[PDB]
């Protein structure tokens, strides 16, 4: 209140202590490139060596579904089955669920549901893992020398890199790029034949000898009396080298020959997980992605990170590097340090206008001081309620910097003009300027509050970036308005003491002297008015809509993609001219070229590979020509003539939400009893019946992968079973053999790594080679596996998903020009509803958001009028006032808008919180004028029209200050090309101009709207 | 068992996985020749220990499918009990009928 | 030991390594004379271990059945030498004919402390002397070790340590508040200064 | 305030402690348990009175 006046040091102390909480504040906070938006997800994933995809689809997939029940605020589960073995579940649950709680959840009911999947899948095991996207760095380690190859190299970074970290401070989902190390025995046909072997024999005697044996104890307890003696008994221990695994002693014949497994395999120290090839700049290497955890800081685990790398890397055995591709670190401390500079600049700028207006120095020392307070504070309370540093909280506080800097310019402005005019003292025209303003300065709190609490109250994934900027901005509001009660008085009060002006002197009087004017055509003063209110809402049925501009993070990943049936030799031809390109025609602004094959987006598979691209830092490359989009857009041309691939380069996504406001993502699921090939005939019904409409609807593409040839070998039991062979017998050494056969454990270096057998390498490329194993009768004697089985090329899929338990498509489109997404979204039904009886739709992921609340935006807008016209009424204390506060608020929007729209910008959130920030502003000016209007006839009495421009004379220089300043302030936003500078042009050009817009219009339409409200 | 066998096939596997979940003060693992195999995590002050009970059995399941068996028959015992004894009651026959 | 002043009592949470019988099976020389090498395995661990085999009902409540080898049977290395494994004909041989036994030497606890191999140590401090200056004591003892082994304080040591080092920035922050409110509740900075200089009293 | 010791909390008598036997490593039960009785022995007469 005002008693702080009387105590400047109760005053100062509170500021002091401001600023220290500010500093303990800002010296412990997490920061973030973005905070934790996308809904939590918890990802189930098994693994069936060798098994097709309808295989893994009829056993582990539909088992894992059924048994997923219970489970609260689940919104949908989709799951894949892959061509390598692969299903993965991935259940969404929804905004606000603890992701440990669900993640416990899935785990248990995966946990009773496991004893009815194969035993082959149970032996991997089934991972369940609460994660997501965003991976945060793909350290990659190479070999400098030679020697050390592919598997060497990732299995050092398996056993003594992977574990070692992921300890660290926001890292909690470590994945690798390679395989660890295990026992590969790669069984001969023809050696097999010769000693009568299958192997089914093989797989025993390894089971049996690399055993470890509990000996027991000698000695041991109940133990009888003058017992002296008690050791352990060693009888057996698992076999380490792979040395000893060639002496496993198979049998022994007649002759007296011993038959060991080295005289009918290969045994190798070889890879677990065979398909998947990475190489760093061409040369083979294998790394790590850092998923980063969910409450971290982004830039000290960086550092952390990099410095265990640093401090292990003399543990490493020879020629091995630690690179960094991606490391989206600089991008986040870039653009941190960058909305620093801007909030500096802001206060530079502030402190030199109040200079060039008041023209004293102890009158503009107190904003100068204030302000740093408020700021500070602000840092307090975010981390007081647990709000991260990010780029939004940041970019909110870009726009709270003016909104403080609004209430010092007129808290000061004030109390200048009472000390200037009356020949008041400091404290005595400190007292007055505060009786003034106070009522007013709390009215503009509520008002203010009203307008931003209903951008806090969303929902979803929009619902958390209003969030964090409604947050920021109320903090940052209702701070001002305390620090301005109680600190500034206490700094005027002691402060100040007993060209340019005569130019504001002369147009304050021609301002006056045409505002005079009210008196001669009011009333079509005002039909104008409604014509601009009426252009607004044009211009709000203009601008596309966005969700957030994409930014230079620096790296960008292409997916390179061959057909169908394509083996890794043609994958890691393709990947390497991606990168030969990558790295001898664009050398300037490519740094590092990451490329791992068989990992793809779409899924696992020989056909698939991908390439994180570095790019050299921001310092090397200036202008257009070498930045990220021009870039891309130059290597799509170039990357056409790849020869049989669909190489495709892209930026990254956002936050990975959507793109932009017209995308869907709807699946087609079968329902009723209809097959796959019925349905695969529905999906190319549509992709038609869409193409044929281009109005709408434009990248209708199949997303998923098509048929492909598949071997089909038919057995013949009744002739097997006649002549003496089991079908266990032949099913098993045709699976084994083609098919991989983890066996069990065993102990190399210290660790713990599994054992496999398999056929071969050239015994299993081609049809003809089924014709070459052999299978034993009942009588010893063996006989060939083509006297019973018949081969097939039949056709298959290669990858089966399914949605909630119901086969589905997942056909992802686009909507076409100014369509927006509904009408897509609707045009996709009634579209569905032609093909054949029994298909029905859904809509998952990005449409899902937008198919269950929508009108959850205009209510609480509405509300907010409700509210502020309650606090305005409260305020003025009278019904009809307010109504001349409301109608500034077009002035201030239609500004806003065409500053927006005709520089090349869209509706994007910064819009958003650009235009309440403008419209708080036009309705705090509207306000400020009308106080000292109302004030005027309610106590020294005046006539309607004599105390409205006497007021507007009053309140033209704190208006023409504050919308100045912050215009300025936003100014080198609008400018910035460089890293960040889509965000920065969205909280520029908006509210550099909104701004400009509110403050011409709200003193020229004030007294216009005063004038006709009171005489009405 | 043997404490070297355990130390390996028991210890080696569940150890494999826990390395840092909520706030992992330290983390201490003994191995006997009894077999018998007694992981120890500790946690940070504040630490809610349901959570921290969540977290450690949702990892150990990552480790699960890596023991072999003849430890399953008798059970993983996980515990977020204290560590040190509140209270011990002892049990004796008065005249000495029933033995140990 | 040889430090009483400072130190008492030190000694260690573990155990001392032991002898270990051990018994190698010739697989080649079994299998030869048709004894599988998976019966010799299972007869030994069964006969000098246990087996536990199925549960059982007992006043009501199921407890577990144990197969074990006698206490006679159970007690020597020569012991080994009774067992009898049945050959792929029904005859028995003895175990003692394809085996051999010999003497090592292992561990019996092994302990891993944050992860690496430790041999935690207790120890009380010494008459006159407190838990930090023992603490500091065996601290610099440690330095005068062979390279490649370290030093973890745990249990109540963590705890006492953080305390030592929190305790004089927490002076600090009390005596900048204290002086700061009496800053804001008398209206001076001259009682802040009277009054503060005399906590050293 | 440099010359002053360190502790954490003062011990306390609880009423009760505790006695530790170790034996050579490779001993059996039929030595610890002499040797628990010879401590039982002590404690029950020598300290009678505690
Ligand atoms: C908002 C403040 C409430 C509205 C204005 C009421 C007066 C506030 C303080 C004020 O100016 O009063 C002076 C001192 O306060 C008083 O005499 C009593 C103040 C009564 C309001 C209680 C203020 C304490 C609130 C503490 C909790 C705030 C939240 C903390 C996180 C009176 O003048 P004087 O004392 O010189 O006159 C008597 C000497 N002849
Ligand atoms: C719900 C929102 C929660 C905060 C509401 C009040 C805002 C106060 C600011 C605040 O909490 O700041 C914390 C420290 O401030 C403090 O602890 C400052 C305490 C100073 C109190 C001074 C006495 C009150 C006088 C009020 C004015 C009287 C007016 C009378 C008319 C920041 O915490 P941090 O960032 O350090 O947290 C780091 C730990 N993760
Ligand atoms: C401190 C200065 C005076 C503040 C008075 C009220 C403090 C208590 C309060 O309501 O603040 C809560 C925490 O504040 C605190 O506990 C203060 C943090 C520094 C002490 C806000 O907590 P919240 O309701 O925002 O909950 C956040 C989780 N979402
Ligand atoms: C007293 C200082 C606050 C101590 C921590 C209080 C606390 O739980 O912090 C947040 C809420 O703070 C509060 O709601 C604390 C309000 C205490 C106000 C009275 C003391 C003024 C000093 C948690 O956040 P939450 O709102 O989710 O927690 C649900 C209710 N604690
Ligand atoms: C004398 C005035 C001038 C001097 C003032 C001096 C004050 C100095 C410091 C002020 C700044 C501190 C207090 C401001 C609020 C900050 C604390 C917010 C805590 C918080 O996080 O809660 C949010 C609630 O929104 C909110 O912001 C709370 C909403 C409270 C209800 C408001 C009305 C709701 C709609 C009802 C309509 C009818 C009208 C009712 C009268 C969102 O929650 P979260 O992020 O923790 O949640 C996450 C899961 N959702
Ligand atoms: C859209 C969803 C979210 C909505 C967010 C807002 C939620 C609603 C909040 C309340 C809305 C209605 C309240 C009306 C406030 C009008 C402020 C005008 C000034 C006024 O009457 O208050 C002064 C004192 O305040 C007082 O005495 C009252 C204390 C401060 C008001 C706030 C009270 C808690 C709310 C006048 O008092 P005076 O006449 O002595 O002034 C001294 C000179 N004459
Ligand atoms: C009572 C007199 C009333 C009459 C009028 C006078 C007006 C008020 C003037 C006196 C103010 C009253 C006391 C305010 C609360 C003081 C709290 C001190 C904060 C503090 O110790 O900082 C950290 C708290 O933890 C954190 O992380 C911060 C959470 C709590 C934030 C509180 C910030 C207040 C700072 C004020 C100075 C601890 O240090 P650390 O955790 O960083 O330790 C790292 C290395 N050990
Ligand atoms: C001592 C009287 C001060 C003026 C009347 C109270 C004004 C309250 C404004 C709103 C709360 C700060
Ligand atoms: C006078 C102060 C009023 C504050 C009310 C906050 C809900």
């Amino acid at each position: 209140a005002n008693y702080f006046i009387d105590r400047p040091v109760f005053a100062w102390v509170l500021a002091i202590i401001m600023m220290l909480a500010g500093g303990l504040a800002i010296m412990n906070l997490p920061v973030a490139q973005y905070p934790q938006i996308a809904p939590p997800t918890i990802t189930v994933s098994a693994t069936y060596p060798g098994a097709d995809a309808q295989t893994v689809e009829d056993s582990v997939t539909q088992v894992i579904e059924q048994n997923m029940n219970g489970l609260d605020g689940l919104m949908y589960m989709s799951s894949t089955s892959d061509a390598a073995g692969n299903a993965s579940i991935t259940l969404t649950f929804e905004t606000g669920t603890s992701p440990d709680i669900a993640q416990v959840q899935v785990q248990n009911k995966l946990q009773l549901a496991m004893p009815s999947l194969p035993e082959a899948v149970q032996q991997q095991g089934i991972s369940v893992d609460k994660s997501s996207s965003n991976i945060l760095m793909v350290a990659a380690f190479i070999s400098d020398n030679g020697s050390l190859n592919q598997y060497d190299i990732a299995d050092y970074v398996a056993s003594n890199i992977k574990d070692p970290l992921s300890r660290t401070a926001g890292v909690g989902s470590v994945q690798l790029f390679g395989s660890e190390y295990a026992m590969r025995i790669w069984l001969d046909p023809q050696k097999l034949n010769k000693y009568n072997l299958v192997p089914s024999d093989v797989i025993s005697q390894i089971k049996v000898q690399n055993n470890q044996i509990s000996g027991g104890q000698l000695g041991g307890m109940p133990q009888a009396a003058d017992q002296q003696l008690n050791a352990s008994i060693i009888v057996q221990t698992r076999l380490q080298t792979p040395e000893e695994f060639g002496k496993i002693l198979l049998k022994v014949q007649q002759d007296g020959s011993q038959v060991l497994l080295r005289d009918v395999a290969r045994v190798e120290l070889g890879a677990e997980d065979y398909s998947t090839v990475a190489r760093y700049n061409g040369k083979p290497a294998a790394g790590i992605a850092i998923k980063l955890a969910a409450g971290a800081n982004a830039l000290d685990t960086s550092r952390a990170v990099k410095e265990e790398l640093n401090r292990l890397s003399a543990y490493f055995p020879a020629s091995l590097k630690t690179v960094y591709p991606y490391d989206t670190t600089p991008f986040i401390e870039i653009s941190i340090q960058e909305v620093f500079k801007t909030l500096v600049e802001a206060i530079i700028l502030v402190f030199l206008v109040m200079y060039l207006f008041l023209q004293n120095f102890r009158a503009t020392i107190i904003p100068t001081i204030a302000v740093p307070v408020v700021i500070l504070g602000t840092f307090a309370i975010l981390s007081a309620v647990g709000f991260t540093i990010n780029t939004l909280t940041m970019f909110g506080m870009v726009l709270a910097i003016g909104l403080l800097v609004d209430d010092a310019i007129v808290v000061v402005e004030n109390v200048e003009r009472v000390i200037a005019e009356d020949k008041l003292p400091p404290k005595e025209a400190t007292h007055k300027s505060m009786g003034q303003i106070q009522r007013a300065l709390v009215g503009i709190a509520v008002v203010l509050s009203a307008v931003f609490m209903p951008m806090a109250f969303m929902s979803g994934a929009t619902g958390e970036i209003y969030r964090q900027f409604s947050i920021t901005l109320i903090s940052s509001m209702l701070l001002s308005v305390f620090v301005a009660m109680s600190l500034t008085p206490a700094l005027c009060a002691t402060i100040l003491k007993a060209r340019f002006n005569t130019l504001f002197e002369k147009s304050t009087q021609h301002y006056t002297d045409s505002t005079r004017s009210l008196l001669r055509c009011t009333g079509r003063y005002m039909v104008v008015y409604l014509l601009i209110c009426a252009g607004m809402a044009v211009l709000f049925l203009r601008t596309p809509t966005s969700f957030l501009p994409e930014e230079d993070q620096g790296v960008f990943m292409t997916t390179a993609q061959l057909p169908s049936g394509a083996t890794m030799v043609n994958t890691t031809k393709v990947l390497q001219q991606v990168t030969d390109y990558y790295l001898t025609k664009e050398k300037d602004n490519v740094q590092s070229v990451f490329t791992v094959g068989g990992f793809g987006f779409s899924g696992q598979g020989q056909n698939n590979g991908l390439a994180f691209i570095s790019l050299k830092p921001w310092s090397e490359r200036v202008g257009e020509e070498n930045s990220v989009t021009a870039i891309i857009q130059r290597a799509m041309i170039a990357l056409s003539s790849i020869n049989k691939a669909v190489v495709f380069p892209f930026n990254l996504p956002a936050v990975a939400e959507l793109g932009t406001a017209s995308g869907f993502d709807m699946e087609l699921l079968d329902n009723g009893n209809l097959g796959h090939e019925k349905l695969t005939q529905a999906r190319n019904e549509l992709l038609s019946l869409a193409a044929q409409s281009p109005n709408q609807v434009t990248g209708v593409r199949p997303n998923g992968l098509e048929d492909t040839p598949m071997f089909k070998v038919n057995v013949n039991a009744a002739k097997a079973e006649a002549m003496g062979v089991a079908l266990s017998d032949i099913n098993q050494t045709i699976s084994t053999a083609f098919g991989s056969s983890y066996v069990n454990d065993f102990l190399n270096q210290g660790r713990v790594k599994k054992v496999y057998v398999q056929a071969g390498t050239p015994f299993r490329m081609l049809p003809d080679n089924i014709n070459q194993w052999y299978v034993r009768n009942a009588s010893g004697t063996m006989a060939p596996l083509s006297a019973y089985s018949s081969t097939e090329w039949t056709y298959g899929s290669p990858r089966l998903e399914r949605y909630n338990g119901i086969p589905s498509m997942e056909i992802l489109g686009e909507a076409a020009a100014g369509k927006s997404t509904g009408d897509a979204m609707k045009f996709m039904a009634d579209l569905v509803a032609k093909l054949p009886a029994g298909v029905g739709y859904s809509w998952t992921g990005l449409s899902y958001q937008e198919a269950l609340s929508s009108n959850q935006a205009p209510a609480l807008y509405a509300i907010s009028l409700v509210v502020v016209f309650l606090a305005l009424a409260a305020l003025y204390e009278s019904w009809s006032i307010p109504f001349s506060v409301m109608l500034v608020v077009p002035l201030g929007v239609v500004g806003a808008l065409l500053a927006t729209d005709l520089r090349g910008l869209s509706n994007d959130v910064y819009f958003q919180v650009g235009l309440l920030t403008t419209i708080g502003l036009s309705a705090k000016n509207a306000i400020l004028i009308v106080e000292f209007a109302v004030e005027m006839m309610q106590k020294e009495g005046k006539t309607p029209i004599e105390a409205i421009i006497e007021a507007a004379r009053m309140r033209l220089r704190p208006i023409l200050m504050t919308s100045l300043a912050f215009i300025l302030g936003v100014l080198p936003l609008v400018i910035s090309h460089g890293a960040g500078s889509g965000a920065q042009n969205a909280v520029g050009t908006g509210v550099m101009g909104g701004m400009f817009a509110a403050t011409v219009l709200a003193i020229y339409f004030v007294p216009v709207f005063f004038v006709v409200v009171e005489h009405l």
